[PDB]
């Protein structure tokens, strides 16, 4: 079997894209935020606290045939950027783009936190990360990957998505049509839960390259790319008037400038992000300081390949039984 979504801008600096996604039967489309670095499919749900639903779509599980409460299964999870969701857990039939997995473990939101309130754009998450991170208790529950993998043609699914336009998830195959050149694949590392790899080092601008070992994720839902600071440092250098603001909290640019692209290595091969990427627009609105979409690490205690880094190249997660990550250019 195979499947095939888009996966679309929920705004026009790309802060996140959302799929649809058919839960239950008959299905109930929520628009979930794929993300590769964590574990947990979890939605708004009839169960969410009142006051804490602003204009998402929510799950009712009563009105699902298939579903079925998962009888004492908890969850709850916290995320990088201080947001978190907790609740119960249902089993039921969820598609992607024409991909079906029957009893697949949704976690309905009983408390989401602010942030997730006020983006009505987003029903829920749905994580691509490894099992091991999920947060069902006290049955630890599979992803719908993971879940979906015997059934697909190939174990892998692949992710395109567009600076400023819609993308692809694709599952269980390679749209050989998508990229140009050839996919290099590298090692990954499952130790901590994540797609963790290492990428061979950078260049700024037409600058040379620096071979540098950089241990990261490919985190589809974290919208910057975060990286160690000396690296951070040698890129803002390059733009006349950029500096880290502690008020802001990350580096900002004169609206102005011109930025340069920042290039990555993943084994021999070379990812070009353009500059035009790596602007997140004014601070506030009708601000003449703009907010750079490649920020320091040094905070998190993880460098994060997010959609900026990711959004330029053709990705493909690769969960055969050594799992890989592949990127082309595109
Ligand atoms: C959308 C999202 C993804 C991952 C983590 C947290 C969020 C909420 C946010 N807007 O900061
Ligand atoms: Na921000």
């Amino acid at each position: 079997s195979t499947g095939s979504a888009t996966t679309t801008p929920i705004d026009s600096l790309d802060d996140a894209y959302i799929t649809p996604v058919q839960i239950g039967t008959p299905a109930q489309t929520l628009n979930l935020d794929f993300d590769t670095g964590s574990s947990d499919l979890w939605v708004f749900s009839s169960e969410t606290t009142a006051s804490e639903v602003d204009g998402q779509t929510i799950y009712t599980p009563s009105k699902s045939t298939t579903a079925k409460l998962l009888s004492g299964a908890t969850w709850s999870i916290s995320y990088g950027d201080g947001s978190s969701s907790s609740g119960d857990v249902y089993t039921d039939t969820v598609s992607v783009g024409g991909l079906t997995v029957t009893g697949q473990a949704v976690e309905s939101a009983k408390k989401v936190s602010s942030s997730f309130t006020e983006d009505s754009t987003i029903d829920g998450l749905l994580g691509l990360a490894f099992s091991t991170l999920n947060t069902v208790s006290p049955t630890q529950q599979k992803t719908f990957f993971d879940n979906a993998k015997a059934s697909l043609d190939s174990p892998v699914f692949t992710a395109d998505l567009g600076y400023h336009a819609p993308g692809t998830y694709n599952f269980g195959f390679i749209d050989t049509t998508a990229y140009t050149g050839s996919i290099t694949y590298t090692a990954v590392s499952t130790k901590q839960g994540f797609w963790e790899w290492t990428s061979t080092g950078y260049a700024v601008g037409s600058g040379t390259f620096k071979s540098t070992s950089i241990d990261g994720i490919a985190d589809t839902g974290t919208t910057l790319l975060y990286l160690p600071a000396t690296v951070v440092s040698a890129y803002w250098a390059q733009v006349s008037g950029a500096k880290s603001s502690s008020s802001v909290g990350g580096y900002v640019f004169p609206c102005s400038a011109t930025l340069p692209s920042f290039t990555f290595g993943v084994g021999s091969a070379r990812i070009v992000i353009p500059g035009d990427y790596i602007d997140f627009g004014p601070i506030s609105t009708g601000s003449s300081s703009c907010f750079g979409g490649i920020q320091s690490s040094a905070g998190i205690g993880i460098n994060i390949f997010g959609d900026v880094a990711l959004k330029a190249a053709f990705v493909v997660f690769n969960g055969a039984t050594t799992p890989t990550l592949g990127f082309a250019s595109k």
